[PDB]
């Protein structure tokens, strides 16, 4: 995930930005220069593009069975063909303990050494989501979530929300409820010899705090805010038992009123991020980690869409396959005596970021939301090409699969190899969404229909619009030539010319009408085709990129007419006349960006956090890595190529 | 069997499925996507298929004793055979143990008549099945269980269900009655020599609970739900004793009536898998556990047909042969000490792979169940020549020794080598169904004549018809040639054109046929005979799989007629006519399954878990592994020579 | 560890100190020679310096069960490993004594089910602390002991004290109560065979009076004083029997009333002493017994420290798990006897040493209190990049174990191969110092603000504050590069000079301050932040120690501004002002320890005694001696490599 932020040490560094949002919202200002090359000189304009982020959403969670990965095991009994040396560990135990006869390993067979489901990713999901909700509730931002009350005069959409943003709580209060629901039995079992068959833990270097935090939050997950984060989630064992040396019931009196609320406030998020910090590197669980930033950062939030079709996209719901949480590690004290067991350089490293800067996977989650928001409309061009490809070769058969949905959507609208996830049987999915013909209904209030195809006052939208500005990942070169998503382009001459001389293929029409609409001329285009009543290119006042309009997408025409560009209220940089022969003049736009912030409203500026590769320098120190890796445990990259995008190898 | 099941998915995504049932039933949804590719011209068309399955079934039960097995007792005790060497057992009475002369010589004289027959298979059959239920009854959805109602509009079929699902009790109840029927004379046994020659258990490592259970599941057990594995059983042994440290009495005052029913709750499934584990692991009955899983799988469930003919492989009941239940291993204490001997490795690896994960058993029996469909009915189909160019004698070659019935069908189906049930005198086998004329009379109600072999009220089948499609195990390689059976096949030209349309061969038809109405086009043909009320080829819906077309069943029939290809309702890919010289091209199609995940009834999706074959590797501490194996035991698998499919050691 | 000790020596003049309280305090004085070398004008300056230490502790006990460890039975009665071979056991009595076969059958059939949890480490631990506090009692200055009083006369500090010295008593009280508390069952054991699973003691060489002691020593400890070493401790075992020749009498009249204290007075140190000599050279628990020094040692005494902020260490309180008390070695009689199997060369030598002078455990425990407080500060300190040029994580690399914690602080602080515990599942930590912004209110109550971080009526530290100086183990080479830790430093010339001074690094400008005020020049600097209420290089007398100035605590800041060199209002070496240009001059220290000679109080002078390690060898008669240890049970040693510290073995 690191390599994909910086972009291949794109500058030798990259940036971040700390999470914040105002009422579930906020938003992410730009400054930006866009050029203008033509008559041997220079034109140049300065606008501040900004973009809404939302935190809102409401997955669907499905806590079903996964595959247990031994990872984080001693060498000495882990092999890299040979696995889990049963014998090893085994006899281990014979050595140690105070069981008689030669039925020592048969009875530890009977017990407890037959499961080996050692994975708690489910519980890095709790404690992660816990220190981004304490932030939130710290910086003063922690609320219930409302999704903006878009309006522009014409059609105007609203979403409903679970709970009220009033209502929503002003603090961060416990997951759980007291004296409402069950909670998981717990009791430090520091016995050499396990008893019965339970999921088993080493907490033993945290201290009293952070074991109480981490066994207060393996219970039951109780939803009070419409935050997408906020999901359901029940306790993720019935019962287990954790190895610490001193004995905590902190949590257990709270359970009764021995304590109330007051003498058990949430901790702080340093506290927080100690105790995951001195679990990860105590149970050697870096992998595991890393699947785990990779599946919150999926489902962290939405771009808001400025355009009234782009609701459709937002509305949608995902599917998380969270592994049920098992845990062996402390069934054996001497499991965790010596050298991790095949720990992957990639989490290593990303672990090792993260902690050097706890913002990368925040700020790899707002990457992530707009560039799969743009390369699930990017893929749906691409497999017809414009609707000028014949076959399906265009091979989208990653797509399928609900594992690899993400990353492929994430190659395809960057050149960048999206990260595996890691593991198996996890994703993040919108399965409705998987044919690139999705229709799907958005509810409308009443307003005034403006060529906007209102129908049943719901607005039908096919498939999926481009809903947000690539201005975070600006070099996404998404097609193959030159165009806004490039940066630089040059306006070149109509194919011919009519009586009305505009002969435009749909893709330079739309270079063309953002060009114009930067430099401030709006554009009209009409075709006497399918048109559903829109004459001029979509685009909105705040943000002045130009959404690229259906029938560029819908591939049955392959020109549009641009009749007359005229030139709004708000003017702008000069141009002649492009539409008209002896006129028009091979004009260039380039742009670049000045300033990059992320606030929410106007109010507490949060300077960006720069970030190098200076700080990768994973720690090495007992740790056997391996750079290389299989795809089996899907541990590679998914890799757009000439025919289409394929899963790879990193090499 | 392990190593089929994975070479089924050629090591690569070794899938498995969660029991589940509604109402005796349920369905495995997949979402297959088929290729068309011809001149560059790359097409391809995603579709799910439904194969569905139901665990109703009416076996019927021999408990007729066997060979009998010692192959789990230490080295010392055992001569090079599996002749206990009892002079050894005595000399070690003798010199370990200080016992009276006069007493050793009279228990020498004693045991010259006893009987060394030890048997667990039963045992562990009832185990196995009591779990299954318990699983099945706690995941809420256990019943009596009935056949599905199939209509297709035109015929109504619906078989007799002995026990109705509205009478059906709705908890798991005891095996036996509340002293209705009466129980085995156990009794307690702690002395170091035998006494009767009765035979014992050695039940030490298991708790008080799980001691209750096996004894009082011990007795006869009553079918009371229409399930396939919910067979009839008598008793196990009229008498026996457990050799235990201490005295069980709870089972014995609900016995006596004593205790009332919610004084004594079935155990969970948790504790009767541990109950089974240790019963196992500590007599070191891992062979006999062996065979009692094949036994099971063999024996678990059948597929529902999708057309109507298939109904009949429904009808038919299985015969099996269980041998009677024999304990030696409670007689004496130090049998089972030392070191275990003569452990087969499969049956190792086996074991640590279903205690790994106990739903291995249940994706085996489906695999199982729909390989043996698929290998009868293309063994019938290949007597008669169609696809096979040698005309082997697949009627009788194998298929007499019953051991070997159901190994020698999965040979003929898939070619790999099918496990062997390891043990003597034990099989399932369908004696109606080695004859080619086995007809059966399914009870119909007509609404229509569709056109149908309707004769004297209730149609006929000749042999054993269809009732599942290969998608369970979709490689499968039935025939050496290319076909929908195989990954891809190649549609070649026309043997020779005409006027009206173009002949076909007997497989190239049906292939062609197959892929046409795949890609939605429906099939007419014409055939020299007139032996049905259709010419078409019939292919349900919800698996899009065209049955081989029953004219073809029968010889002398090399030519069929094809014509009248056009499209169906529906429409999925454009494809040439194919039947014209003209219009002819080189199609070649391409199909692979993606996912799969089934779900019980419509509302309980169970999706696809996954094993980690690398972690479970088999305790192979304190054993005496054997990888050779003996063919009178029936140690070995069966391969499908080119010559002639036969039992092969896997060496 | 002796090997550690007498490197800290460099193997030349293995000092050692006898134990000494004043009011739960002691001073260790020096006098030590500081030379300035230049010009070949070559000047020196002796002073002693007095690094005192205080007793007084609240360390927090866990008894919990931990690891088995049987490493001292002959080697016929163990395996390979540490397991029990009990059927050798049993056939040793079937074969060397003459008992009935119908008895040893029924020994064998109850043993079959019994715990062989053997650690004496509490007991061992036990012992040794009572033998410490006779010594102290007997030396007549043992009572409650109280913090030292300190202050600056702008700051007066003083910890809260549990008991006060004024009612605290004077004569070593007992242990337990008379009568108040419930004594442990013990009993008297004389047969062949055990009867019960209750552990068993063999204490037959003992005398009357030292099985009284251990006997009635057993019962729950009470904290009566505020010493360390006094933490509370329960029972070690409820029940339990010893084997001795007869029964003793003499405590049961003590315990039940009948016998009054004058009657039954505390023994004396030297039949203390030996008894422990007894019990544990009888036993062969010289594993044990070397882990449990290791516990005292690092468990003994902290210092006090010279600055005001180093008070914070004081109020940290540490975190033990004692294993629970177990003892086998009396259930059978021959087990004792033989050649003792699986003994390590360095407990048996260290054991040896301790034996042969009882006071080489106490100077251990002030160099490792001392090692301990450098080792984290100078960790701290390092975590910026003070000194070291490699940013190496010591945050989190090898401090999480928490076994492997005060080794990995010792590793740091000296670079030797500090000595493992020897044992599983026991340490002594300090959970809140793991994170690097650990900070304490220290209660203060300020005359006049001389300028601190005093925030909200109490002062602040960060980390880990300083309480001792390198003057106990003076060439501790700490930081790679030349500075006052290591021998002799050499001043180098200024980076860069200035009209008002000159400025110098992170490292340079603390050496140069530091000689400086060596010399008798108080220095003063500037830094960019206003962080402090002075602008001095604080050092306070008794050591003349110039702490690190904590502006380089934090990062960022790379040069430091020095000006106003002068003298103070002593002086003792005139020197050049070092920073202009022109008078500046390669000033070369050297600085070396004579003599030092700890005096508790300011009356009882103890001179050092000396150690010829000559006549310490080893009894290595009748020993299986094993140089090599086991990572699992942490028989090792942990050094500073150049790539960061770890466990390797002493090979």
């Amino acid at each position: 995930m690191l390599r994909f932020v910086t972009k291949n040490s794109q500058d030798k560094s990259s940036d971040l930005f700390s999470i914040c949002s105002d009422r579930g919202t906020f938003v992410a200002h730009n400054r930006v220069r866009t050029d203008f090359k033509f008559d041997n000189l220079v034109f140049n304009r300065v606008y501040g593009v900004s973009q809404k982020f939302t935190l809102v959403g409401n997955p669907t969670v499905c806590f079903n069975e996964g595959s247990s990965y031994l990872e984080g095991i001693a060498k000495k009994y882990l092999t890299l063909d040979g696995g889990l040396a049963i014998d090893n560990v085994l006899n281990e135990l014979r050595s140690t303990c105070g069981i008689p006869g030669n039925a020592v390993a048969s009875h530890a067979y009977n017990i407890t050494s037959w499961r080996w489901y050692d994975n708690h990713v489910a519980l890095l999901m709790n404690m992660l989501r816990a220190y981004h909700l304490q932030v939130l509730t710290e910086q003063g931002q922690y609320s219930a979530g409302d999704i903006p009350m878009y309006h522009d005069g014409h059609v105007k959409i609203k979403l409903p929300v679970t709970i009220d943003d009033t209502a929503g709580p002003t603090q961060f209060a416990w997951p759980s409820d007291r004296s409402t629901d069950s909670y998981p039995d717990w009791a430090q079992f520091s016995e050499s010899f396990p008893s019965i068959d339970v999921p088993y833990l080493d907490v033993r270097p945290l201290t009293v705090t952070e074991v109480n935090f981490v066994l207060m939050m393996m219970s039951k997950w109780h939803r009070r805010t419409n935050l997408a984060i906020d999901y359901e989630a029940p306790q993720l064992a019935d019962k287990f038992a954790y190895r610490h040396a001193l004995t905590v019931q902190d949590a257990d009196e709270w359970i009764e009123g021995d304590r109330t609320d007051d003498q058990f406030r949430p901790p702080s998020s340093k506290v927080m991020l100690s105790a995951l910090r001195k679990y990860v590197n105590h149970n050697r669980l870096y992998n595991q980690f890393y699947t785990a930033a990779q599946l919150l950062a999926q489902i962290m939030m939405k771009p808001v869409p400025n355009c009234a079709e782009g609701y459709a996209w937002l509305m949608h719901d995902a599917l998380v396959n969270i592994p049920k949480f098992g845990s062996i590690r402390g069934r054996y004290p001497f499991l965790l005596s010596g050298d991790a067991a095949l720990i992957q350089a990639t989490a290593l490293e990303d672990w090792s970021a993260i902690m050097a800067k706890p913002e990368l996977v925040f700020t790899y989650a707002m990457q992530v939301s707009v560039a799969l928001n743009t390369g699930l409309y990017l893929r749906r061009v691409k497999k017809t090409g414009f609707g000028t490809t014949i076959d399906d070769s265009y091979e989208d058969g990653a797509f399928l699969q609900p594992e690899t949905f993400v990353q492929a959507a994430l190659a395809c609208c960057t050149g960048q190899d999206a990260p595996l996830n890691g593991m198996s049987d996890v994703y993040v999915t919108y399965p409705d969404l998987l044919e690139f013909d999705a229709v799907t209904q958005v509810p409308i209030t009443v307003i005034e229909p403006a060529g906007y195809n209102i129908v049943d006052d719901h607005l039908v939208v096919v498939g999926v619009p481009v809903a947000c500005s690539p201005y975070m990942i600006f070099p996404v070169a998404a097609f193959d030539t030159a165009n806004p998503y490039c940066g630089n382009f040059v306006i070149k001459a109509a194919n011919k010319y009519l009586r009305k001389g505009a002969v435009y293929d749909k893709l330079e029409a739309w270079k063309l009408a953002w060009a114009l609409r930067v430099a401030g001329y709006d554009t009209h285009f009409k075709v006497y085709g399918d048109t559903h009543g829109l004459t001029k290119f979509y685009a909105d006042n705040g943000d002045t990129w130009t959404h690229i309009p259906e029938f560029v997408t819908d591939g049955d025409v392959m020109e549009v007419f641009v009749t007359a560009i005229e030139r709004r209220a708000r003017h702008f940089v000069e141009l002649p006349r492009l539409n008209s022969p002896a006129f028009f003049r091979s004009v260039e736009v380039s742009t670049t960006i000045y300033d990059t912030h992320v606030q929410a409203g106007a109010h507490a500026v949060y300077h960006a956090s720069r970030i190098n590769l200076d700080y990768v320098k994973p720690v090495s120190t007992g740790i056997q890595v391996i750079n290389a890796g299989e795809l089996k445990n899907y541990w590679g990259s998914v890799r757009r190529t000439q025919q289409g995008l394929g899963v790879v190898g990193l090499t």
